């Protein structure tokens, strides 16, 4: 009955149902001693704690350990109440095979947990997936849709490419780079002076002002990415249509690009999650 | 019992049966993630997506690999129930002979393919072969049929000739000629400044407007093409039926000749497929 | 005096002076720790390190930072006495016109930079270009310049296309096509599954026996150049003579070809360079 | 003359010169009332006691008080007699930069200290640094030399990531992370109980038998290392040489990985050293 | 009704109720002439007497005897007509579990005692504890809430770190350390001459002028205590509240710190109460 759109992400996880909103993809199964005061969830025995700890940066993310991570985010969408629902994930443009190690796993199973100690149970009627970028294409305006255009998520770690002709796709591919890439890299000069920075406690830095990124930094990570689509996209046609944390990250940056038509989505988190939700509401609704 | 009729081409494919329609010739046998969103056919364990990708140049179209466009166009034209046809395909006027490669390898025959993952099967009773161009006369209307015509089709890569006396011909032949090789001029002076253009996507370019056409590359190419017929025919004799994707692309620089008698086909692109298919109705009906 | 050539190409570098040799086209301002052990060379306080990172795969290579590579290789190929030479580049056989934007930044320059620490200068007399394959022909044994022949350089990502009369061309044209797009294809199944290969780290794990590249896939490969040659040249005819790394990548699956006369160039690598090389010996001495 | 080298490390100090050996990082500069009986070194008439006390966790090494375990590792290797040596340090490949503020304070330096009462000098003709991980691959065996390689320290709070071609190097990096976050998780949760140990007698209950140290404590460790270096490094590519104490700590389970090819290194905890003092053979002599 | 705060501590006890105040930890069951002139207590018989004697150093706070000094502070902070109040204890940071083996003596008990001969009962609602550390958060000012802080408790053998994101925690975390090191360090040199001094009257001999303590003591001390907060925290990042007496102990020299940012709490002894305090308000009222 009820729908719940999941986006785990490497840095990041986005969850829409009856609440939609977002949270830090760290994940730590380390002990903890205060344990009332932290966001936690314990899934038959093993217990782990939310938006603290390490990053889960493995790649081919259906087999990351997508599983705290998923029922907090089911938990804090939906109600105590609700009982069955239906999820549509979103999986990278490149990766789909493995939707079939997901729904055996998932589809028409019984989930309990604890949920900051509060238990509950959970189950889902039937599993559906979806393209990431692509699904973003459906949560964007008339205007765009109607012609050629080309989905450009700028993930943490993935760029996921797919060209749209009228209502139809044409080029679908994935590229390994994102802002993570970008972290290292800041970091590779910065903890070579005297600290001990890591790609996790790096944005947060440059959001409080202790590290100054020069402006040109994020010019050569355009250039690295946008050296990444030549061989399958010429900017300058497909009017494109940036997603992603990345996009509102260098956006500032992106206007001012010799493209001819282009622009940068709005609420870019979400986009690739609205999208796919609405596609719910044509299959199930 | 039914009748199909499919006009493979070279850039564009033209189905006439149950249901009438066209796609474009492109063909792939590249791997794909997203499958499921493309359009497809799987053959004996070979998988081929239709619609982009590559584009089969290969003259002598009865070995370029004209095996799932076919299937793909029986599919879409007619519907599941359909078990036996007779089809009635169009050669080059000077290709007969490979009519004989071609019969051996169909008639009698059961194909079964997937188109999309509902698999489904196909017989053929018999089956036929035309000429291109002398079909479209059969499509021409009644005030032309009379007189001595010639109907000159004007395909991506082949002009084709054939010169009709009072319901008889007296001269049939071929050129290589077409729009690909004023495709592959316009992209000879694109790519050479930055871009990165090819003869598949240079149309929509056109289409769109980043392409500026002048309008006399399209009086070289009509002079051209009309420098290719002088030594077969004199246009200004022998009223003349064009026909063909090309002939709308120049009808408006077309009808501004220094030719007495003359006239663009509507519906050119159907053309060459109505008459044959008229054809058809003549022989097994 | 002195006379260079130099190869840019896109993956792979080749240089001829005093001392020939070649090295990877890769090369990344990223900044590094251990600077001493690297290749690297500074021009103008802006430090770069070549043979390591990103492959900088912008088309029109007159202006893809062609700016480090090359000094690094006319360091490499002379040595550090020599202070004038003449160099000898070699475009792609479309993009001559850039090379008026080449010639104003290079002809009568001092350029001086640190080739791993040791700083040093030089001077370029005069500049001069010559077109990719085109050049490959001097090279060639005297057996084949005598009769009608077709030089065709496989490029990484460029196809160039020079038909040759009885000492004199008669067709000139590039195709936008080489290996980069073959290790695309393969990427794109390899990283599908649960893999992290890019372009630029597939090659070698074929040399090292970790993908398993089914001899079919350079068949496909081949049937793909072969079909973008075939508005322009029948290979039948104009006896062929493939130049280029691809060509010794796919020599002993180009050897079986329904071709009545042909072969694969001998040190096909410098045969471009070699070739254009002899044109300098002829023009400045 | 002579030649010395010596890795502080964090937790252990190692040294190899005429009498190779190794110790305990911990330093004090507490007080002590039976000086007799205590390995000490007093420099400039300041004191302090090594094997016992504090750890020095400070990063960047370079300034860590890197004083009294140098001169007292210089002492114990060579003989007094000894006056000139050569000194090849070992510093992470990141903080190369840091050497600067080393050479400085220690090239032609002559050092007086007492050693335990027996008062000595020592002078040190010059000083070299060499990459920590690095230096192992001269130790290491030739079978592995030829083949791209990865070496991969594991120090106590530093991963070391130098990964080699044949015979060059290609990526190099480091990550905060070692056998020191261990110990941290095991007393996060022994001192919760009614304990009070520390990072520093922990390990020697582990070897004593007090602490129980369930075995997938060391694969939830061997899983965080193993997710610190995907970003840079794909382990079942690039033929992996392990090193440091670590290694030795884990091999056994480090024995039963998913990976194709890899080892660990013999006398690991030497190799570092080894292979940097081969170095020292090859530049001196 | 009424609530009570205490923080037992290791050397001094600090209580908030109806009137705050603070006394040393002090407590002795020896035999007493003189009972009439000290504080004391007897329960169940067993009679002890405060701010004289031992010092009760045993770890684990949960069962180091915590039975004359909370009573004795109760009757102390609040009158004796009242009977029933609600106790907010802090324990360490990580301890927390052994609440379960305090709640289950306290809750629902009434105790009655002397109290300097002065018969009195006491009953206590319900029972709460809060983290050290923690506690101090709320009694800090509003213009470091918002902002990315750290919390740093002092204590005379506990050092306690909570790292506080926006309103959250995301570090938690304990070291045994203290300034009952410090005089054990001074003891340790004061002994060895000729005198007899010992942990508990070697402050007052600092306060009166007797033991000359050197500045660089203080400093090394501070090195030592911020040498066990590296592995956990950047002092340079985090803003960081001092808390604990040895905050202000050492205040003169902490201010001279090369830290961006931070601050000695106001009223620091009292600091780790009152925040905690306040959360009384929030829970109950
Ligand atoms: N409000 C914001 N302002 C600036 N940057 C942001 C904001 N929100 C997210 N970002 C940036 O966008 C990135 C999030 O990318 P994300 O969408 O989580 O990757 P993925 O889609 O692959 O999961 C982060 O690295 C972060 O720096
Ligand atoms: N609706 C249209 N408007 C303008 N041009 C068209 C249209 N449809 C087709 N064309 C042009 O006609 C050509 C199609 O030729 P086609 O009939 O497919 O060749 P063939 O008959 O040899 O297969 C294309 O190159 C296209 O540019
Ligand atoms: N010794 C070799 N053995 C096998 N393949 C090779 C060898 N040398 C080069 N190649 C292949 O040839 C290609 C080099 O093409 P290259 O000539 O650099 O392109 P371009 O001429 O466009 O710069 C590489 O992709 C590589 O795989
Ligand atoms: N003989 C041994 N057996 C088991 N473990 C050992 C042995 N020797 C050292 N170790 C482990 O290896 C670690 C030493 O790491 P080390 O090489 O000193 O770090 P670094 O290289 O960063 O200085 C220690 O934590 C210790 O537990
Ligand atoms: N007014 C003061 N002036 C100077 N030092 C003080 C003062 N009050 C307390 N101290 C110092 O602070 C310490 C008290 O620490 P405390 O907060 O009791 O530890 P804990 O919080 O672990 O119980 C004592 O060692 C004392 O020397
Ligand atoms: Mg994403
Ligand atoms: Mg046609
Ligand atoms: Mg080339
Ligand atoms: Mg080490
Ligand atoms: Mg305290």
């Amino acid at each position: 009955m009820k729908i719940t759109v999941v986006d785990l992400g490497n840095i990041n996880v986005k969850y829409v149902g009856e609440n939609k909103g977002r949270f830090s993809s760290k994940i730590t199964n380390d002990y903890q001693s205060y344990e009332e005061g932290f966001q936690r969830v314990e899934y038959n025995g093993i217990k782990t704690y939310i938006g603290v700890g390490e990053l889960s940066r493995e790649f081919n993310k259906a087999d990351r350990d997508y599983m705290a991570q998923l029922l907090y985010s089911l938990a804090k969408a939906n109600t105590a109440d609700t009982k069955e629902i239906n999820l549509t994930l979103l999986l990278p443009i490149i990766q789909m095979k493995n939707k079939t190690r997901l729904i055996e796993t998932l589809k028409g199973e019984n989930f309990k947990f604890k949920f900051n100690g509060i238990d509950r149970e959970i189950k889902i009627n039937d599993l559906m997936v979806l393209p990431e970028g692509y699904a973003s294409y459906y949560s964007l305006d008339i205007e765009n849709k109607k012609g050629d255009v080309c989905i450009l998520d700028l993930g943490s770690r993935t760029i996921n490419i797919c060209v749209l002709e009228n209502a139809k796709i044409v080029k679908t591919n994935t590229i390994k780079l994102g802002s993570f890439d970008f972290y290292s890299k800041i970091k590779s000069l910065e903890n070579a002076k005297g600290e001990d920075y890591i790609e996790e406690d790096i944005q947060r830095l440059i959001d409080n002002g202790l590290i100054k990124v020069d402006s040109k930094q994020y010019i050569e990570f355009l250039s690295d990415i946008l050296n990444a689509v030549k061989p399958y996209v010429n900017l300058k046609t497909y009017n494109t249509i940036f997603t992603g944390g990345t996009s509102l990250m260098l956006k500032e940056y992106i206007e001012k690009l010799p493209l001819n038509k282009f622009k940068v989505h709005p609420n870019a988190l979400t986009s690739n999650v609205d999208g796919a939700m609405e596609a719910s509401k044509k299959v199930w609704n």
